[PDB]
């Protein structure tokens, strides 16, 4: 029966599957809407202690397929799913969407045939993805599965006979497998003749139906699960370019399960749940030897989070879900909505407190989110508490996150100035093969950090649809043998390709003690995408083709020194010490932000402590002008960006200074509806 | 003077730069059109010994910028270039384009400031790329360069004075650098006050103009070369999605030079010419120790061709150019032209000769291009001699190439069944760190072979604009620790993403002894892109979720055997040997192409020896129906692929069997112009 004397009903007995799920260290699929409700709740509590919710703040509906295969909402009993894939549509009012926002969750039912993917789960999962794409609404996937479903035609097992080379002597081989008349019948009576393909023969006496192929009556044995999982691999791929996708790995993801996790890109892994391609036993079986002890060895976090396959880890499901929800709070409600402004106690109008010093090491995170100290909080460039770092465990050379600038959400990339000690494990399959330690210097791009940067940019672009700031501060790419061989050129280029695709505003900003130097500058220069990119250098930054040291090695050598000695010494070789020094200073006079301005390679030179005030409005002004540029784009007789921009600006009042971000932003917001009348007025002129 | 008594004029003296070029082991830039003429010539000789060319068969024009910055054609004297970038527009009649085809070549002039990129070279290179894009015409780049141009404000060197902490004692430091009245003048007279930024002071006596930034009068010192090379990085990126790009590395490519090589993707490297990010001396200088001896260590072929950064190597320039020309012969004349049919003595109507056997090892290349033998040539699937393998030196697990099916050019990917022994060099920078050898089993995807496959697919798609065949034959992905850690999931997914983008017809075809198995099938299944993809399995192929061995381990264990013993033995544990065998055979009866048909996961099951005849027409029929589907696409009231396809087919005569490739192809080609009248007829109906 039950556990006997509990105060409320025992749920794991009302529905024994809930227990099955738990036995396998995961939340029962029908309990996940409850986890999301719990997390939305916490989101509110953290934003405003005092606000009063009701249960109408959060709604979950199961989605199922109707009589014509369309999805609808139903309210039914947890456990009634006939297939092993389940979905909910969720409408939730959040701090960022007080009147409510929507998304779908799809989820493997780990208790239904080991949460394996058969054809029916695959067609369902695909319908759910399309339902989300069509509405523009984000698609959360909760992966707990065993990969594709394996089978065999059980109905043939008790039937088939064998053609012995000679009987009384199995021993020596067989010719082929077959059925008898009475085999054939047993199939016809069970309505199942389609289960084999055969050929009549008679052999000395009887008649024999040679099996030539076994098809099986039960759907979901072999290749139909393959077509199955192809469909949804492709379906996820497309998703990722279309709507916010994200995946929580909740008890294990195997096979197509693993690839689904990656194709939707954004993934959070729960400690102790593996993302694998095949299991340890099956690999050991192939290799013939017990090399791997657990799946955790192959697809646990020490692998997938160190990869960048896993963007975050989580301590359990609920923590998983809190992350999804928080990641999701930077993201527009549907495809092509404005990004969700959300202002907190940290208004835009303040100095930036925390400032790097030249001789002093620091964590760039301090510059981004500020820093607790002995004598109080020192604010950084973005809103206190608003920094959601992702890919934290891979390629620690860059740091990438989401954050808010006075409410405005954006992707952020900073450069980590401390040396990373990246440690690569021995691979147990290799007889002997030791742990290997990689020193990764700071403000140098390596293959992995270049990859991560590119990756980050695409993930801001793709469903997140965010603007972006890059706090650029690289001295260059590593171009020594190991890193060339590992294709630093390949991953460097990804960065350019991603910049080219980017569809929202981008600020590049060389910070106070920062630099950009040859290659690193190039990969990030505005001309790569003049439609979206703008560059700023702090007054205490440096940029140019070489370091002053490198510069001197080539354009201020012995002869050039001595000759300067020749004119700065009334006396005139024991001055090298200081003349070398002079030359270094002479180079460095070339690398100033003043010169960047002079050559018009940057938009402004900034002062760090004034940066937040500047970027808040610059960004705000830009989102407003973008929105207008779009409105215009949807006319008929289309035109260059330059032309559209030009004629939007011809709408501003004559006194408005186009260069003044606050003024322009404020006037646009005072006039959206007037601006809108103006478009309406064009549309009529724009038949011809 | 000269070398004295030569029969014709000494060219390296008429133009001394030609000699400079040669001294550095490369062709003088103005001699490259001649190399292309020599190669086009050879192309003709190989196609038809007897055909009679004249000099009007090949035309090269220099392109330069006119008075308003537009490019035009000129005929002038080699050496007259004022900037260090040079370009030609080339019109050439080829076997594939008898009436002629066009492309541009841009090229560093290695003799002009070490072929470095300044702002003027960068704006020129960009204009040339746009000129090519606008016309749809391929862009060849000939890289021999020193990267970005470094400089300093030479005019300030003789002038600046120093503020000593105390003079007669340089020793102990300096405050700042400055100029005098007479400094200032020297600048004003040379018209150059903009060269520094200064501030008046008077110090005990005189007056001092403190240098605060050095700008310099000469353009092309620092950051303006950075904006420069950003522009063209982006410009190449876009190129690659737009027109056929390719790059020959001809004496060395450095810096932005290296990245340009990669961004345009298709690269051929001449043995002994490095593709580097920084030089050895400069790296050794950073690291403080002579670790690297040559640039060849960092960017020679043993690195870049083993990378896949270099698609081919070449023995010298001319061989470089022959490759470009041959690669280029598979490619449409401009963006969106039909791919260039070209039939040879190897007509479509023949059996395929060479056939793999189960116990016998072979080189898949034999299946593709056929095989010379003791007793004569045995033809493979494609036209004899027509296979142009690329990426030959990287990730030998797959083989990728271009080839012709009865004249029709296509991308081909096959799987290499032999074990690759991939050997990774010691990295000299690491104190001690030995050469490491990697065993890569056949018909298994690894990170690199997955990458290469994805890479290949994109390069067929992107300017080549080719259809594609994949001879699919993978047992699966490697999912053991090393390959998980190295992100096999990441590169696997690239493959799906590329399939999704593909815009021409795709045949997937499991060959005679071949298989696809779980994951490998999925990554390649038609539902990923039903618009372009079709799958075929040979009658002797196998596919399904597991190997029969793996299948048995899970669905036919001890209990299930014994019980079969129980009914197949009048007698009934010494039969394991053979019953295990029976079960394996029982599984395998599930994995037949007959079952694939039954479940409609493939379009047809094929016989290898009939495959060429089948695919020739299937492909031909498809190109014709594609062309029509496009024509339709350019209407107004647009519609699903399904709908367009449906109504094109409603145009075929009633007797035409839609299923008959030859019939349909032949009727379309007999009626292009009638079909065209039909479209004209729609266009009028399609205002409303
Ligand atoms: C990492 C090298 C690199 C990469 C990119 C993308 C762009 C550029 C041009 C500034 C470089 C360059 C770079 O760092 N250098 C180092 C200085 O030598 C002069 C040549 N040089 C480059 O051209
Ligand atoms: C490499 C594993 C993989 C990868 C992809 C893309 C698709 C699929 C589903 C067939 C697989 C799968 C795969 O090979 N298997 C192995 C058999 O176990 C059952 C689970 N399984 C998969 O789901």
């Amino acid at each position: 029966l039950r556990p006997i004397a509990t105060p409320y009903p025992v749920k794991e007995w009302l529905q024994p599957k809930r227990y099955k799920a738990h036995l396998m260290g995961t939340t029962y699929v029908y309990d996940f809407p409850e986890l999301f409700r719990q997390a939305s709740s916490s989101q509110w509590k953290n934003f405003s202690a005092d606000v009063k919710l009701t249960d109408d703040f959060f709604i979950s509906n199961e989605l199922i397929e109707d009589e014509n295969g369309e999805l609808t909402e139903v309210e039914r009993e947890p456990g009634a799913n006939a297939i092993g894939m389940v979905a909910f549509k969720i409408t939730v009012k959040t701090p960022e969407y007080p009147r409510g926002r929507q998304f779908v969750v799809v989820a493997n039912d780990i208790t239904f045939k080991i949460g394996s993917f058969g054809p029916q789960e695959d067609e369902f999962f695909n319908k759910v993805t399309e339902y989300a794409r069509k509405r523009g609404i984000p698609r959360i996937y909760l992966a707990a599965n065993s990969g594709a479903r394996i089978g065999m035609a059980e109905e043939i097992v008790p039937l088939f006979q064998v053609a012995w080379n000679d009987a009384a002597n199995p021993d020596k081989g067989f010719q082929y497998l077959y059925l008898t008349s009475e085999g054939m019948e047993t199939l016809k009576k069970f309505d199942k003749e389609n289960s084999v393909l055969t050929e009549r023969t008679v052999i000395n006496g009887e008649e024999r139906f040679v099996i030539k192929t076994i098809i099986g009556s039960e759907d979901g044995l072999g290749v139909e699960c393959l077509r199955g999982s192809g469909l949804i691999a492709g379906a996820t791929s497309r998703a990722y370019h279309d709507i916010f996708t994200i995946t929580l790995v909740t008890c294990r993801s195997v096979g197509i399960g693993a690839y689904l996790v990656r194709l939707g890109q954004r993934a959070i892994q729960v400690e102790g749940q593996p993302i694998i391609l095949t299991g340890a036993p099956a690999i050991n079986k192939m290799l013939g030897r017990e090399v791997y002890t657990s799946n955790l060895q192959l697809g646990g976090t020490q692998i997938m989070y160190n990869n960048g396959v896993s963007h975050l880890t989580a301590v359990d499901d609920l923590a998983g879900v809190e992350k999804i929800v928080e990641w999701m709070s930077y993201v527009p409600a549907k495809r092509n909505m404005p990004v969700p402004i959300l202002e907190t106690k940290d208004t835009w109008d303040r100095p930036v407190d925390f400032t790097p010093t030249n001789d002093e090491t620091y964590d760039v995170r301090w510059m981004i989110e500020g820093r607790e100290t002995e004598s109080g909080f020192e604010y950084g460039l973005f809103d206190k508490g608003s920094f959601f770092e992702t890919l934290s465990g891979w390629a620690k050379g860059v740091v990438v996150g989401r954050a808010r600038l006075g409410g405005i959400p954006l992707g952020v990339i900073g450069v980590e100035t401390r040396t990373v000690e990246n440690l690569i494990p021995a691979d147990p399959a290799n007889p002997n093969s030791a742990e290997t330690l990689i020193q990764e210097p700071g403000q140098v791009w390596h293959p992995n950090s270049a990859f991560k940067t590119a990756q980050a940019i695409n993930d801001f672009n793709n469903g997140e649809q965010l603007p972006m700031m890059i706090l650029a501060n690289w001295r260059g790419f590593s171009g020594g043998q190991r890193d060339m061989f590992n294709e630093v050129l390949k991953y460097g280029s990804f960065i350019v390709d991603a910049l080219v695709d980017y569809k929202q505003p981008i600020i590049i900003y060389i910070p106070p003690t920062g630099e950009l130097r040859g290659g690193s500058w190039v990969v990030v220069d505005p001309t790569i995408n003049a439609d979206q990119m703008e560059m700023y250098a702090d007054v205490n930054a440096r940029a140019g083709v070489l370091e002053p040291q490198g510069m001197v090695g080539i354009k201020f050598r012995r002869e050039k020194l001595l000759d300067t000695m020749n004119r700065l010494d009334d006396k005139y070789r024991e001055l090298l010490p200081i003349y070398g020094q002079i030359s270094l200073q002479f180079a460095d006079l070339h690398d100033r932000s003043s010169r960047m301005v002079a050559k018009g390679v940057i938009s402004k030179e900034l002062e760090w402590t004034e940066a937040r005030r500047f970027f808040f409005w610059r960004l705000r002004r830009r989102l407003n002008e973008e929105y207008l540029i779009k409105r215009l784009s949807h006319q008929v007789g289309e035109a260059s960006r330059l032309e559209k921009i030009a004629r939007i600006r011809s709408w501003y009042p004559a006194s408005v200074d186009h260069e003044d971000d606050r003024q322009v932003a404020t006037w646009i917001e005072e006039n959206y509806k007037t601006l809108d009348d103006k478009l309406k007025g064009l549309k009529l002129e724009s038949f011809a």
